[PDB]
């Protein structure tokens, strides 16, 4: 039961922090996703943090541009959008992805989501 918030309208080259939060739960017992759906394509993986082995992983095409994170609470996963671009435009979503695992598409998603648009 994961929440998303923190979308909005940004410029090409602008930052957002999305928050992904089981309020007060504690999330760093699960390894978690961000994933997100842009139209006409299909739902993708964006970043997933593996609790369980202290790790993070990235799309190619958001790499070094996006990070993942906690910060001390425990209970909310942040993540920190830099130089954005239009490919960016979709709506975010978070879910556990046990291990985070590259192969798999389906998740339980519990969240409305944030929708983030990036444009001039």
């Amino acid at each position: 039961q994961l929440v998303e918030s923190g979308g909005g309208l940004v410029q090409p080259g602008g930052s957002l922090t999305l928050s992904c939060t089981a309020s007060g739960f504690t999330l760093d017992h699960y390894d978690i996703g961000w994933f997100r759906q842009a139209p006409g394509k299909e739902r993708e993986g964006v970043s997933c943090i593996n609790n369980s082995d202290d790790d993070t992983y990235y799309a190619d095409s958001v790499k070094g541009r996006f990070t993942i994170f906690m910060n001390n609470a425990k209970d909310t996963v942040y993540l920190q959008m830099n130089s954005l671009k239009p490919e960016d435009t979709a709506i975010y979503y978070c879910a556990e992805a046990r291990g985070c695992k590259r192969g798999r598409y389906e998740y339980d998603f519990w969240g409305q989501g944030t929708q983030v648009t990036v444009s001039s």
